């Protein structure tokens, strides 16, 4: 299954937020982890305005990565480290750390019980948020190909959607066996933004799922907008290798 996305709503997103983690909490409150050394943060963000309502400015040495919210705690990984940070969502104080056993800290998501982690390999890791042991590694594959570059993750309805870094695709990955359930192609978002003059926006990255209202939000790094998107199943035939080219970059 391949989906395209329709933007239902655009919201401002801090165009300087190098989004590496995107969480929808509730009531139009997002949490975001931004990367870049010196700019990494965990943020509480108002969906409607993209206003940063609360920010934990990370140490300059960290490059904020995936973020998810689990049991009122934000779990964040960081780039080129196996350390994770846990923040109380209310104050964004780093209350606890963890380590994970991924190769890197890219994305995080949660099904509300466990953490899913990505490290940019094709492994979607299930991480126990108590022990921070790996529960399971899903080797995400599509058409025999590793779906590497699983980046920002979002658990949505039993699936973990993963931005695929440097694509405008999101992989829908079965939380059951890492099956690539579907590809979401979102080239329109970046393209339109670039058309609007946001020419140096970085990659699509950041998926947040609002289970309460059933809203998918996606944004990207340094994107000035965050998009509520609706997926539409592509019903037409997709060229062979299309996904491999666009989502797997070969
Ligand atoms: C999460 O993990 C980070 C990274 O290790 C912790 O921050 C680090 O905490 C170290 C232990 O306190 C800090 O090193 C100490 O610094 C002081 C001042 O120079 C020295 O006196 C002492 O001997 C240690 O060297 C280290 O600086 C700090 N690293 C960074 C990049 O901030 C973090 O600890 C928590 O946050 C930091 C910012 C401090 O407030 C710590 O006291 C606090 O524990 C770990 N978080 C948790 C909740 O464990
Ligand atoms: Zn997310």
């Amino acid at each position: 299954r391949v989906y395209i996305v329709e933007v239902l709503n655009e919201f401002p997103h801090d165009p300087y937020a190098f989004t590496q983690g995107l969480v929808y909490a509730e009531n139009d409150t997002l949490f975001e982890s931004t990367g870049l050394y010196g700019r990494s943060s965990v943020r509480q963000v108002a969906l409607q305005t993209g206003k940063v309502e609360n920010i934990h400015k990370m140490d300059d040495s960290y490059f904020g990565e995936g973020l998810t919210l689990l049991n009122e705690k934000l779990y964040q990984v960081v780039w080129l480290k196996n350390i994770g940070f846990i923040y109380d969502r209310r104050t964004l104080s780093n209350i606890k750390n963890f380590t994970h056993q991924m190769k890197d800290g890219w994305g995080l998501a949660t099904d509300g019980k466990i953490l899913y982690g990505s490290d940019g390999t094709s492994i979607l890791y299930e991480i126990d948020p108590h022990t921070f042991k790996l529960i399971k590694k899903h080797n995400v594959k599509y058409n025999g190909h590793r779906v590497i570059r699983l980046n920002e993750l979002e658990y949505i309805n039993g699936e973990v959607w993963a931005n695929i870094w440097q694509t405008d695709c999101i992989a829908r990955i079965s939380a059951k066996d890492g099956t690539l359930l579907g590809w979401i192609l979102l080239p329109n978002l970046r393209k339109k933004l670039i058309d609007e003059g946001f020419r140096d926006i970085d990659v699509l990255n950041g998926i947040a799922w609002d289970q309460e209202n059933k809203r998918i939000f996606v944004t990207g790094k340094l994107w000035p907008k965050l998009f509520e998107i609706k997926l539409h199943l592509v019903r037409h035939r997709i060229p062979d290798g299309y996904i491999e080219r666009h989502c797997l970059n070969l």
